[PDB]
């Protein structure tokens, strides 16, 4: 298995026949773990030798399955749900388990603070139009979203704050300044939020980032989305901007420190000194860990990307 | 010697003493080569062991200077210039010779061709200002010229157009595609024009090579200017727009094949499609060898500059 | 071979089978000369007889293919270019050599003087646009370019100052004052501009030029362009205007002595005795042979291109 961060991950099929050769990196066997179900890829071309893996198998990490040639507190309330009505006791899937769980540990392990804030981005929801228009009229093929802006000011926020790309340990006691930046973004597939993990968002560009954002939001909201597209995030941007919510307050991503949520972006009156010009705010919501960073700290970052994205060209400074 | 492209250098004198000792990069030996007159920095700290080189030297490349411890054409115009007034008969110094031979040799041996253009620079005019604000009431120190934020679009354009960091061989049939992109940037000391280069113009930020420009300014106006900072650019940029001449065409570097002159911002009405806006246009003159490129790939490489200097946020992109 | 100029042509394949007979003026071979590969019409129809030539071969000037039946400067500056970073020598193409070496010849042998011009075409334009809407709803299948305008005014001043058509000799002692007004008009291929020549511009109508133009256009960047429709050419027309470059001074296409030069028509204020109108001013720049032309010739002939473009009805005068 290419990469998996060290969970027993059960196998749903495979994607060869015996006798069939795989391209350079493409799907070859589907395994259906945490978040959702991953494609592993390939690591080369080759014919087929081994069926070392079949159908219903399942793997915790590194199994060779091709070869190739080439205190006391009160319980739940326990009411009876039907002497009111009628009732239908659905039980939750196995991703929806694992992500009950995996939240109910960053409620209690995590002292969250929440931090909102209103970016003006009427410069750059104008530029971000003109760049989508220009990139259709040079044949691009390329669709560029309020999300990546986004994620190139919390890259940028995260070179000028390292303290916010950390993580803590089990115990609390040592920190993990983290000199990369990659940034996890809330994808929405029909089967809940998924976090795809975008590498080195401080270096590529907008247009690279639209392309890999692109390429990863249909990825996941068909299934497909490969492990290692979705490990080792520095930070997470969940964009429920589409559907409403003018503010909302996110759960940190553990073992990330920090969670940036998106909301609608809204046409409102901005003082400019002497009249209110309609402006077009975004409002974000910074939500951190408290261990890790103060209200000062989370302030002044919030502050760096409403800055960074309410002036983009500060990308280039 | 640490860097010299391979000509032979007269020194001028000396930095030490016998017994001095030497900090990590700076000053030991001025030497007078081409352009400017440059001093050795250190490549290490130690005490003195030799005068190798002294005082009236000559080094043409890798000497040890120092051990330390730790066809038929018409003649020129013979006119008797006394005849008519009072004249005196000045000498040409040797930069202004080598300078007068690299400059003949250059107007013969490249076909120039020059296009002129005008960018509307109003929005990075007003934000060059804003960062200088922010950069003061923040303690940075440093000053931002737009002279940087040319280099950054002449490197954005070097990167989309790469035939213009190129340079051709003696014979000019072997072209040379450089992939690394410098710039050299005219500051003009009171011996004339020298050309300092910058390295890797489009990685740096533009704080960085703004902190870079203020620092090697003053290092060429003070004449310290040490070599590696005249030596290996991709491109030139001959900004006189503090003097004046609304349009000029420069003379190609070689051996590069493009050097981009800059003029006086002038506020010029812009038609906006229904009116005369009064917009900040910087007027630019790509002169370049037309050997290597044509009219057309000029064309594209100066409205490339002018995309990226018009609105500069193209160059996150 | 039908038409070239005296220079030896090397063969890249051959048109035509064993046993095939040939339209009055089709592909029989091409054959990769300067500017751009040529392919040799049918003189006239017949079947086929010899393969005298073959796919390789070469051909000076008229050789049987076919048979049928019915002072001291320095030198360049020697650099270590991958000392800087890496590098990629490239070679020049055989095309990209030659239109250099003309290029480099151009250069020294021609004084350039390059008089900048702009054209009130706001008439024009609109007469254009009208012509090419007429044009449409009569099923001409036309489309009608600013570059024929500017054909007939240059062969207009062409007409009216001779001196302008004409050519010097090796030495530069002996003018030939042509009486023929041929026109190129340089077209963009992916390689590089090739300047193919329309015939008696004097006299052909801005339609039936237009069909011409927009034949030949496809015809060179396509890489059909057949020999003859690329020699005897008395001027030559650089547009570049739909690139950008608001002036640009090109270089003399010997052995003509002028080339006039478009770039992008802007609105522009303009003087009307009383306030400044919104035209539609196109920048032209003739640059030209300073042996055969003065200043004041070269300003009377742009002065007439600019008369003569400015109200296109002097066209029949």
């Amino acid at each position: 298995v290419p990469d998996i961060g060290g969970d027993e991950v059960e196998v749903t099929e495979v994607m060869v026949k015996v006798g069939d050769k795989v391209a350079a990196e493409q799907s070859l066997i589907t395994v259906e773990g945490d978040k959702a179900s991953m494609e592993v890829p390939a690591p080369f071309a080759g014919v087929v030798k081994e069926l070392k893996v079949n159908v219903g198998d399942k793997v915790k990490t590194g199994s060779l399955i091709m070869i190739f040639e080439v205190p006391g507190m009160l319980p739940w309330p326990k009411v009876d749900f039907s002497k009111f009505g009628e009732i239908e006791e659905v039980e939750l899937g196995r991703i929806q388990k694992i992500s009950g769980a995996n939240l109910s540990r960053n409620w209690v392990m995590i002292p969250h603070v929440t931090h909102f804030d209103k970016t003006d981005i009427t410069e750059l929801e104008a530029f971000r139009k003109q760049q989508n228009e220009e990139a259709a009229k040079r044949k691009l093929d390329v669709k560029i979203t309020p999300v990546v802006f986004i994620m190139k000011a919390v890259a940028a926020a995260l070179e000028q704050m390292p303290r916010f790309n950390s993580s803590l340990s089990e115990d609390g006691q040592r920190l993990t300044l983290k000199k990369y930046i990659n940034i996890g973004v809330a994808v929405d597939t029909p089967n809940g939020l998924v976090v795809p993990v975008f590498k080195d968002v401080n270096k590529k560009g907008i247009i690279e980032l639209s392309r890999e954002l692109m390429t990863i939001s249909k990825k996941a909201r068909d299934g497909k989305l490969t492990a290692g597209e979705m490990q080792g995030g520095c930070f997470t941007i969940s964009s429920i901007g589409g559907l409403g919510t003018t503010h909302f307050a996110p759960i940190v991503n553990a073992p990330e420190v920090a969670i940036l949520g998106v909301s609608k972006s809204a046409m409102e009156p901005v003082w400019n000194g002497k009249e209110f010009v309609p402006r077009l705010m975004l409002p974000i919501s910074l939500s951190f860990d408290h261990r890790v960073i103060d209200g000062a700290d989370g302030a002044r970052f919030i502050t760096i990307i409403n800055n960074t994205l309410s002036d983009i060209r500060r990308l280039v400074m």
